[PDB]
């Protein structure tokens, strides 16, 4: 009846772990020498990269799921009213990083041209980035299970 | 006499696992730096990779087998009915990431020569993609297992 | 007296293994980017190299490792007369792979020029290969074990 | 009550190895081809990177990981008072590699562009770098982790 | 008093292995886009380097350590006057390995440069390899350890 | 009170794997493609660096914790006197590749820039060698480590 | 009264010398090396400019002003009704050179960009040509000094 | 007291011719490879070149040279009132190319980096101009000679 | 009535001249770095263009006017029965040219590409000539005024 | 006794025409392509050569030698007290270009190295002149020949 | 009867004469740029070309003119027995010329491909000529001119 | 019986400048872009020419045509004891042209190779010349018509 939400939330944790990993280091590995930049102007690629990429999506997934980790390993080792403690830390972190997500990337639909007029650049030059389709692709996947996650954690979380 | 199929999907369980990660990365890898395009413009290389590839084989595979090997995951631990509910999951997924494929690959044979009229690229160019017969053959051999794994599942699942 | 042929077929089975592993990945692995080929002609090289390389022998020889491998796998699980047919199917996968490996490769000597005439290019072109000699010693060895797995498999399974 | 930090401690040190091996060879890893100076004077690279960066954060702190984590395995094997002491150890150098941080790398934010006036180097030359952002985004969490252990291990240190 | 060098066997054989894994693929790697051929001409670098280089240094090697270890895991499974025999197919393959080595590279010294004069080369052209000294020292190391396994491995057939 | 020292050299054994493998294959990995030399003459590269360079300090490393280690799987499989001898070896070895270091390396501070009048190199060439710094920093701790553990060993050698 | 026409063709005779001359060789003469494709497809350049530019239109000129001039070192050696013959000749002439001007040169506006979809030419390729604006304008002089010819000559040749 | 402007007009007529065929030459002739733009976008150069230099300043000049001169040579061959009216024709023809100089080119001061966002350029680029000072400076001899010749010209045509 | 060829062959003579001094250092001055070959292969231009241009038009053509004005310089000076001499010569030279141009050059239609198989030149290469269409043109007026010069060379040789 | 100064007029008159027009299109020629900037910043080139050069030593002396002949076909032509006034403006002319040519260039000795900071240009930069020494000896001799004429066309309006 | 050959000799020195300056600086005017040699090393170009070619064809020839026309000049200024020793030089010169030009040249024959062997080269390598057939023709001739001036001025020498 | 030098001075006079103007702007015209050094640092190349090359042999020459043949149009227009002044001056300008010209270049033997250790430049580089042997030829040229017309003009000087 409830907490299937246990069974879920390892789901959706070893499945995400087998998104990021299979497609780790092996889709955005190339994202740097993949910005071709329409200029001579030396060192303007690395600026508009910094500018448009502060953080990689993976970075931050990364992290999301070492912050909606951590609870479990706390809650596991406590001792040799916890329970809602822990999970609800395991909501609000999710939370935020899927809109600090929204808010460094406009929506979920990386777009093939950026313009840029940074320093070294001289004015708007056009920069290309490499596959935003698939990316955004990912994107899609990922927050979906964020969204999963989240609305069983705020259910079995509201069990009273 | 039945659930044999037990076995056929344990087998053509760990056969897709190790037709990918034997070939894994050591096929489609190479598959961004192999994309001779015909022109001097900048940015039509990614553009046009991006729109014939919107996602690489091998990730729309390994995401099949995520989603066909989670209801396994799911059955395991359910308690501490939903049998036929897992596999006919396991049915629905397969099924779907063959269309997905079809479509986005018009049928199973990739072209030498690929024209391209994005938005970069001036007019119609010719680009060249990497080895499309071996990676022709690899898909044969996934969509074959895969269909495979459907008639079973489908046959077993017909057990009333 | 019988059945050291099991033995035999682990040592060769390990042994096959670690001659590819060894030599796997770090002697096909550049065989893209060491296709030099006499032409200003984009494309011509990846034409010329799915050309005379459908396959490259490694991924051959796993697949061959595989379904070789598969009738063990099937033979371990079969419950909780098979025995011959599991053996016999070892054979005609060996056999089978050996005669594709001879027909795509005329014999078992990597030729260091190839022309090609295919369609980006104009004509007769001089490709060469990356290093043709050592490619064919480790055909030489892969190809003798299967010989030898062969006939050790033929003679048990002609036990009577 | 008390020695809740040990917990703390096993939490924090799984999390920063967490930290660095997830982003460790996927960040810093490119931060020698990706330091673009506006110079055709040869060396002048070499010579810039080696002055602005002696040592590259993640060696640092991967040090910093072995000389904190040293005196667990010394105080685990001990003999088949020394508790505060391998204890205070572990206070002295966390906060020795936080000040080595400071003064080699003024504050926790990566400038953009930074000038060089080296040897080879004929005057004043502008050199930029690869992600300053992304890589002072996790100094932040490294401090902060840092800054934490410190915190508990000198109130731990201090139960008299 | 005996089999003693059944120790020092163990000991080599580990070191072999940690002597190759270790220098493996991180010196001998790099041996393909570091042979600096003095000429314009396509292709001369492929066929010079497959001339001296018909095989590499760490392949005979490995080959050497499955041949010499095969008859270990040979006399490990014989049943559920052998001894002697896998012993002396010990030494044999072992003396093979050497004599091949000596006799594809005059003696145990790289050549800093290498002439060449096959087809695609005009005439004689001069070739750089890279790090010959470097290699010149594993070969001894190796050829060493090589010699002791010899030297013990035929005393103690000797035992009589 | 005595022996504390085998705690001591466990500790600083795995120490100096960890220090090793960390920044094994991150630091002087690049170390042949960041050897810019100031000459357009073939060849020139390869031998300045195979002169100043005969060995990358990581391997000499790598033997030396090899002939250190040798001694513990010597003494530990014995029978189935000796402890002062394995140790002795143990004293010897240390000192040699450190003595062998400095030797080949004018003591513990790489030089920025190094000239270069080998064959090739039609006078006096200017190469620069990467990172410099940093490589002389680890140095510092592995030596430095290295005297450490001769230290103590030549104490409990002393132990009469 | 009449026969001022004379003047005037000794006049525009003078001044088309001196518009070419001037304008020669300083504006067309660079029209092979300013003639940028965007393709890497060897020969399409050539190929294009043969193409829209058969002629190049100094020479066509320079034809018509030889062709034009004829007449007069005609009619000056006679001996040692000719008149209007060498007129009419001088009409037809001059209004040949325009028409096939016109028919070579869709109008007399140079177009800045030009498609091309000759052979070596994969598809529809876009090659620029130089300068457009400045040769229209000297084609504008030049047709308009031709269209006075014509009519004074028309005029004169009318003289009843 | 009177004409002696026609001294004045020889003089400065062959001062003019001077000052073009000396600097003409030997100033502009390498302006179209000398029109430095800061893109990698083929074509913006002849585009941004043909946009802000529709004529260079020489071609204008000799022009107005020979439509100056004109009068000349017309008023020379009359026979074998008219006077006042070759002379005025003499003015408004210097005036004109006055006019269209200041118009094309805002003022006589050419500016060092011109901006540039026609079609095949993506935004405004920044291209640079050779030599803008030097030209200047010869502008303000031809416009101050222009002044001077119009001004004679005026006053003796004012004569009554 | 008759020796109008006299006027006719200083027409037609001082017309070739022009026709050539125009076109002559304008057209084919570029024919040496305009010969696009589709490879990399060194000299294979120089070669091919040996071999389909052994002689450049225009030396042929400068060569006949020579060998067809000489027997002009010959019978001005003569003394201080010959004529008709002279001027079978003159004849006989014109056509020999002639019989030697459709020789040397299949034709009077320079086809846009020609193929190649000398030696540097690997197999059959594709080099692109210049402007073939222009200079086909200018065959056509020289070779016709070459037989107008010839008809009536004959005819009034043909005086009796 | 006087007078004498109208030959050494007319001989340093030639004198200079010749030394200019020998050495003038034959060493200033390339001071355009041979100003190497040690820079990969565009632009820098056209900026610091502008800069440093706002005119070419021949231009500044070739108007010299136009208003210094200018007095000459002056009082040439006068009709169909002057002297005095011709040679007057003959000195202050010659002076006057003495005095620019010191200014814009400090002294009479090209220096081999000219620093550089304008825009584009992003710090001091160190561009290379061509042929510094040749120039300046050229300078010498002109300046020479300048004081010369000076001087004796001071003293000889000094005639009173 | 006799002193026919003077017209011939003006009539050749006139053809000698037209032969070079049309063919002059057309032909090897770009022999320096069109000296493929296919090796990377610096400078074996220059050194090459050096040794086949102390002397241009060219430059020998307009030497031989000068010191076969300064007897006339000498002759035609004696006075304000002579004339056969004048007559006699004319033959020697001549000879002389024909004679360096077959030892520097082996026959009248250039050879495609020309091997070299000097110090910068390293080996014997492979430098292709420019336009050798056409070269050879044009030798033909002026040593054909040669051999008819040198035989009239022995038989009008020989007048007695 | 004297003064036969005043031809032999004409005779020489004319032939120098023809020796000049032959080869004058088609041999040292390359030397600038022939200049090959072996070395990455910019600016090398115009120090090192510069160096060995303060002046061009044909300036040098030049000038010594022009200031030897001054004291000839100085006496020439005289009016409207002074013969021998003009040609003391005509001795004494030539033997300095030659002793400058034996400084600044060691012997008459161009040396194929040039070291050069000046400032840009690192240490002793290598910089490859152009063409030095025929260089060397045409010296012995003009320095042996130096040294006759030396002779010459001291003996007829020497008349009393």
């Amino acid at each position: 009846s409830t907490s299937i939400g246990k069974i879920w939330l390892t789901v959706l944790f070893i499945f995400r772990i087998m998104i990021l990993v299979v497609a780790a280091k092996e889709v955005w590995g190339d994202e740097q020498a993949d910005f071709v930049c329409n200029t001579l102007q030396p060192g303007c690629k690395n600026v508009c990269y910094d500018h448009y990429f502060p953080i990689s999506h993976i970075r931050l997934w990364a992290l999301q799921l070492i912050f909606v980790s951590t609870p479990a390993l706390l809650v596991a080792m406590h001792v040799a009213w916890t329970y809602t403690s822990s999970i609800f830390f395991r909501v609000i972190f999710e939370a935020a990083f899927m809109y600090v997500f929204y808010v460094m990337y406009d929506g979920f639909s990386m777009q093939r041209l950026v313009k840029c007029n940074a320093w070294p650049c001289p004015n708007t030059v056009d920069c290309f980035v490499s596959r935003p389709t698939e990316k955004t692709v990912f994107t899609v996947f990922m927050i979906a299970v964020s969204g999963i996650c989240i609305l069983l954690n705020v259910t079995e979380l509201s069990y009273l």
